[PDB]
């Protein structure tokens, strides 16, 4: 279930990480545009470059411990608070991490192992109203 996938995608963090935060960028090209030096890469080069593998993983890394502090996939408030005040995130909406989730859930569909995807879209969704409700557009 739920929390299984947690400790399944810890277990190789940085290698999920990138899989599907590259899954993400190739399903929604104008999200790359945010990220200027990630332009005109391919996956491979994308995976050689020190900040890519380090910048997902750290993001992953955010999201599995927001997962797992969540009961019955609703994340905390203070969580939600927290990717809301992230200097990083001034420029984003909601409508970013639905589609970083989307990418995620149908990753996770598409891949052989028995994730609980249903979980993950729940999941996305109660943290896009979280978002929204500590104050995100
Ligand atoms: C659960 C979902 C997400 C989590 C946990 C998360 C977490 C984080 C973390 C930990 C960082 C710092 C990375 C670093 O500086 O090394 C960060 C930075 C950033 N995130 Fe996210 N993020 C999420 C979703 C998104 C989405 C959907 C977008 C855009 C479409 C986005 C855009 C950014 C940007 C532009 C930075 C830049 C900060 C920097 O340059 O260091 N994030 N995020
Ligand atoms: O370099 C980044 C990556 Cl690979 C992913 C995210 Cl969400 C943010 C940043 Cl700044």
């Amino acid at each position: 279930g739920f929390k299984q996938d947690i400790a399944t995608i810890r277990g190789d963090l940085r290698t999920y990480a990138q899989d599907i935060f590259l899954a993400f960028l190739n399903k929604y090209p104008d999200e790359r545009r945010n990220f200027k030096n990630y332009v005109g890469k391919s996956d491979q080069e994308l995976k050689s470059m020190a900040k890519f593998g380090d910048h997902t993983e750290k993001v992953f890394n955010l999201m599995m411990e927001v997962a797992d502090r969540a009961t019955d996939c609703v994340p905390l408030a203070s969580d939600a608070n927290t990717l809301v005040q992230m200097k990083q995130h001034s420029s984003l909406t909601t409508g970013n991490f639905e589609k970083l989730f989307v990418a995620l859930v149908e990753y996770m569909r598409a891949s052989g192992q028995s994730f609980d995807s249903q979980s993950w879209d729940r999941f996305g969704k109660n943290l896009v109203s979280a978002l929204s409700s500590a104050g995100m557009k």
